[PDB]
């Protein structure tokens, strides 16, 4: 197999490797810390390149059917216990990360000026959200996203708008 692998090798191989790793649960790369003037965030222990896998963000899956619990979901603040969710095949989902677990995802913080984003990855059809790294990620550095990165055009399909 001498042969140069592909972008769409390379991407087939890592949607593998992500598979893997949603199954299994492992996690490296990153740690709880306490930061000086903001306290308990996840930082990086080694270095992310712009693209890769970062974290799944794990807790439990529940579905959204009605109007009103979708306005519930939408009209919500990233500022506590706060439910992310998405759209996935025209339904609604959010994910519930209260349970107390070692995945460390769900203690990723919030930041409009972060250096992760989310996306959607379909495992047989059940939508997993992730995070991947924006940008080159150094070692130390405090993993950051926008929770509020899906809310506009969430808000803006609801019926009652």
């Amino acid at each position: 197999g001498s042969s140069r692998k592909s972008k769409a090798e390379l991407q087939s191989e890592e949607r593998k490797r992500i598979d893997e790793l949603i199954e299994s649960g492992k996690e490296e790369g990153m740690k709880i810390d306490l930061i000086d003037g903001k306290g308990r965030g996840v930082i990086a222990t080694k270095q992310f390149s712009r693209g890769d896998f970062v974290v799944e963000y794990h807790g439990d899956l529940i579905e959204i059917t009605d109007a009103a619990a979708r306005a519930a979901l939408y009209a919500q603040d990233p500022s506590g216990c706060y439910m992310y969710y998405f759209q996935y095949l025209s339904k609604t989902y959010c994910v519930d990360a209260t349970r107390e677990t070692n995945r460390l995802g769900r203690l990723i913080n919030h930041s409009k000026c972060g250096n992760c984003q989310t996306k959607l990855h379909d495992i047989d059809g059940v939508p997993h959200l992730i995070l991947i790294a924006s940008r080159d990620i150094a070692a130390g550095e405090e993993l950051l996203y926008d929770y509020g990165d899906r809310s506009k055009a969430s808000i803006e399909a609801h019926p009652w708008l």
